[PDB]
């Protein structure tokens, strides 16, 4: 039966056919979702008149009755989706006037007769979507005063008449959505007789041109500010497809996945002030230097996707020309992902004059080298951040960036570089933070590699294979202000130790996959800043006594799958804040406190299975009797903490090894 937190009573699915009585009378909610009630009685729900909201979505409801709403004077939300509600009556909601929302989602309600929301004086949201209406007419008076959401979508409505509105006489409305109905036509004044328009959302609703460009024409010296169209026909546009809104002051714009082949010449120069636009999933053959006159207000534009696509035959691929985005200068996010343009042009991106944020992954076709040249679009532009990542770029020249001078995140990840990395590559970023270079082919060190960019503060090396690293002085030296050196799957050939040395800030150092026991020393010197440290898979089995010495700092230290088994006392000694520890997949035979005692005073989470445990009570005894009084975090205990000796025991759970019988 039901559940009952604060003052909820939860009866979701459980097949009911009865309203239960059990529950409180103290309650102010009652979700009777996902059940099989055949209507709901307006005697039953007496127990609980302090039903502050009814949410009866999913069952085989029938009828409503009027008293329901009196016998519940305090009803606020009431959820009728999905029902199997047949036709409103005049007399049906009558006395719901406490109503702030109202859900009929799914009643197939072919049609509406009269005035059924006469009184729903204060309802906020009403939802009619996924019916039968074939008019948008929900009354014949100025009514529903204080509607602000209005949902209609997926219906068969045919045309917008002036007269099946006007009850909205003054409603302002937030949101009408009438998304998925096959709209034929929109009469003159359809959307004048609402009280004010704010956002209207056509989203697939078959429009193409032509109608898109009558139903400009309604919208002209209305309110509305969003208007959304996203999923339709519209192959190309004219300056004259969105005229109409020239007499409107509109903000944000859908017009993705309509298959839009060709922006004619000026399509948007009534739109001064617009912000966002988003143009994703299209066919757009080309861009010149006309296709955005007029959009001198804009933000935000998004051309995801938004290019002519690669094709089964013919190797097709769009054409913008120089100059396309010289209107746009108060743009400052621009999305040019998942594209097949063939590169930069010497003045592509001129005119963005305000651009921060430049995302271009999955954009190039023909890159594969960066030069002095390729960003010089950008001299001009205050960008901070730029995406590069799935180019096939394999090569980066002497200067590349040195136009970039404020740039803040770089990610040239998950491509194909190839190279020796002299330095000069950063030459110019005097601000950058963070530079990602994890998923490449292999990148060659040097006294110099990063002696131009002393600011970084995070460094990805991930997967990359790095060539000359053991040399003085290292090539991380420079960066003092470094706090995250994720390098780890490089299996790196020689390690000097001097490696890390003056990283007085570092917080997070990743080194996994390095094969490191091999060179081993005292890797970790001075990083007394250190919480994160993960030497996971390196071949580990015998590691020495001080490299933990003073990081006071760690939280979580992750040591898995290596070949450590035998530990010196006081290795662990400082670390006493310790949250996190893992060292699973190991040979460790025994867990002594002179080891184990410091970190385990704290600890959030312990990892150690799959450990050859050996059960006696020299090995045990006192792990044993911690791991039954402490409140740490310690998961498949009962399963995977197993003995390995001696002969009695291996496979016997280490947690049922009897201590009591022990001295
Ligand atoms: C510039 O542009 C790049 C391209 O869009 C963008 O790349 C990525 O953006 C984010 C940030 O990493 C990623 O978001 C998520 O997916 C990543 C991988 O998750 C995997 O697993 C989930 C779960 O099954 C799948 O849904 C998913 O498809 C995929 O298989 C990943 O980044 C992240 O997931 C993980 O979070 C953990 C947090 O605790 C990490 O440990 C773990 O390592 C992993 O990061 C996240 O959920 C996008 O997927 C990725 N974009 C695509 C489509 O390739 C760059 O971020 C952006 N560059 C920057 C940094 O500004
Ligand atoms: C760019 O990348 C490298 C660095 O060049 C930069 O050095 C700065 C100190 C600064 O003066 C900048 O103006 C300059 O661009 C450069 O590396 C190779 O070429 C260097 C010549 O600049 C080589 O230096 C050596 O210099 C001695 C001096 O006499 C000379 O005899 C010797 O032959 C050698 O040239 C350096 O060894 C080169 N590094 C390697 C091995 O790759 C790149 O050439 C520059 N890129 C290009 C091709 O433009
Ligand atoms: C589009 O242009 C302006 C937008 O400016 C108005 O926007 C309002 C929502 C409000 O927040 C405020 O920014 C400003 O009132 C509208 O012009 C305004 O119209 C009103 C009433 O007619 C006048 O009293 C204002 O003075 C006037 N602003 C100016 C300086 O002309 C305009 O009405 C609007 N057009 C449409 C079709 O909505
Ligand atoms: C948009 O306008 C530009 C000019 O700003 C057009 O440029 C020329 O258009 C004519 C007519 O097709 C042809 O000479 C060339 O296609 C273009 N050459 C020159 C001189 O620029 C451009 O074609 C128009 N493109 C559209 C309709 O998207
Ligand atoms: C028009 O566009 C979006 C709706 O998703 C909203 O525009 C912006 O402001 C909202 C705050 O009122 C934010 O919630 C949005 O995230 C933000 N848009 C961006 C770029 O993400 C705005 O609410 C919408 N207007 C409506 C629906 O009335
Ligand atoms: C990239 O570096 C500069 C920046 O554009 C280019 O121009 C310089 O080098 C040229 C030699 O190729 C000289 O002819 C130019 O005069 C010089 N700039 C000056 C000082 O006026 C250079 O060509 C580019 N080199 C490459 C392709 O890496
Ligand atoms: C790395 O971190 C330090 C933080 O102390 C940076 O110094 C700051 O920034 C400027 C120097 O450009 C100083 O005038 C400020 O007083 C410092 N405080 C902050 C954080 O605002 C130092 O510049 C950084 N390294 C670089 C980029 O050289
Ligand atoms: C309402 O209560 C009466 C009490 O006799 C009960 O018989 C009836 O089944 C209840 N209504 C339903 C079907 O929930
Ligand atoms: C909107 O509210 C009522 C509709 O019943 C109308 O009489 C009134 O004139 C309108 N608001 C104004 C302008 O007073
Ligand atoms: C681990 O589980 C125990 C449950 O007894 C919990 O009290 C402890 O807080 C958990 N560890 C964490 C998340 O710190
Ligand atoms: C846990 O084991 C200890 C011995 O260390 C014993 O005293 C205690 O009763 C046990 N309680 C359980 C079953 O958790
Ligand atoms: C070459 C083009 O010529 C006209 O069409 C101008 O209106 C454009 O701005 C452009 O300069």
């Amino acid at each position: 039966q039901c559940t009952v937190r604060y003052n909820v009573a939860d009866c979701s699915h459980l097949k009911l056919t009865h309203i239960p009585d059990d529950l409180p009378s103290n309650i102010t909610v009652l979700n009777l979702t996902h059940n099989q009630l055949r209507r709901l009685p307006p005697t039953n729900f007496t127990r609980y008149s302090q039903l502050a909201i009814l949410d009866a979505g999913f069952n085989s409801i029938s009828k409503l009755e009027p008293e329901l709403c009196q016998i519940l004077p305090l009803l606020k939300v009431l959820n009728l989706q999905h029902n199997e509600l047949s036709q409103i009556s005049d007399q049906t909601f009558v006395f719901c006037t406490n109503l702030t929302e109202l859900d009929l989602m799914s009643n197939s309600i072919h049609k509406i007769k009269s005035n059924p929301f006469k009184n729903q004086k204060n309802l906020i949201k009403l939802d009619l979507s996924h019916n039968g209406l074939s008019s948008t007419k929900l009354g014949t008076g100025v009514q529903l005063e204080n509607l602000q959401e209005l949902l209609l979508a997926k219906n068969k409505i045919l045309a917008l008449r002036s007269e099946e509105l006007e009850f909205l006489g003054n409603s302002s409305l937030r949101k009408l959505d009438l998304s998925s109905n096959p709209l034929k036509e929109f009469s003159p004044g359809c959307f004048q007789t609402i009280g004010k328009l704010f956002a209207l959302l056509l989203n697939n609703a078959q429009l193409n041109p032509h109608l898109t460009e009558k139903l400009c024409w309604e919208l002209s010296n209305t309110s509305i500010q969003n208007l959304s169209l996203a999923n339709n026909q519209l192959l190309a546009t004219s300056e004259s497809t969105f005229s109409g809104l020239k007499w409107t002051n509109l903000t944000q714009l859908d017009l993705s996945y309509n298959n839009l082949h060709d922006v004619g010449n000026g399509s948007f120069s009534y739109l001064p002030s617009l912000r966002y636009l988003s143009l994703e999933y299209n066919n757009i053959q080309r861009l010149s230097p006309r296709s955005f006159y007029g959009l001198s207000n804009l933000r935000y534009l998004s051309l995801k996707r938004a290019f002519t696509k690669q094709s089964v035959s013919l190797a097709s691929h769009p054409n913008i020309d120089d100059f396309s985005f010289q209107w746009l200068k108060y743009l400052e996010y621009l999305n040019m992902d998942d594209n097949n343009i063939p590169s930069t042009k010497s003045n592509t991106f001129t005119g963005l004059v305000s651009l921060k944020y430049l995302s271009l992954s999955k954009t190039f076709t023909s890159l594969q080298t960066l030069t002095n040249e390729t960003f010089v679009s950008l001299a001009h532009s205050p960008l901070l951040t730029l995406n590069l990542t799935k180019n096939h770029i394999s090569k980066i020249a002497n200067g590349t960036f040195s136009w970039l001078g404020q740039l803040r995140i770089l990610d040239l990840g998950l491509n194909e570089i190839e190279q020796k990395l002299s330095g000069q590559e950063w030459r110019g970023l005097r601000n950058i933070f963070e530079i990602y270079l994890s998923y490449n082919k292999y990148l060659q060190l040097s006294t110099s590699s990063f002696a131009l960019v002393p600011s970084l503060q995070r460094l990805m090396l991930r997967r990359v294979a790095l060539k000359n690293v053991d040399i003085s002085p290292s090539p991380f030296r420079p960066l003092r202000n470094l706090t995250i050196l994720d390098l780890s799957n490089n299996n790196i050939a020689n390690i000097n130790e001097d490696l890390l040395e003056g990283l007085e800030n570092l917080e997070i150092l990743d080194f996994q996959h390095n094969n490191l026991a091999r060179l081993w020393v005292n890797f970790l010197k001075g990083l007394s800043h250190l919480h994160i440290l993960n030497l996971e898979s390196n071949g580990l089995d015998e590691i020495p006594v001080g490299v933990f010495k003073n990081l006071f700092e760690l939280k979580s230290i992750n040591l898995g799958l290596n070949n450590l088994n035998k530990l010196e006392p006081f290795i662990f000694d400082d670390q006493t804040s310790l949250r996190s520890l893992n060292l699973q997949k190991n040979l460790i035979t025994s867990v002594e406190k002179d080891v184990f005692g410091p970190p385990f005073q704290n600890l959030n989470s312990l990892d150690m299975r799959f450990n050859p445990f050996d059960c006696t009570c020299e090995s045990i005894s006192w792990f044993v009797n911690w791991i039954n009084q402490t409140h740490t975090n310690i998961s498949e205990l009962s399963t995977h903490y197993l003995c390995n000796t001696p002969h009695h025991y291996y496979g016997f759970p280490l947690k049922l090894f009897d201590t009591s019988s022990c001295k």
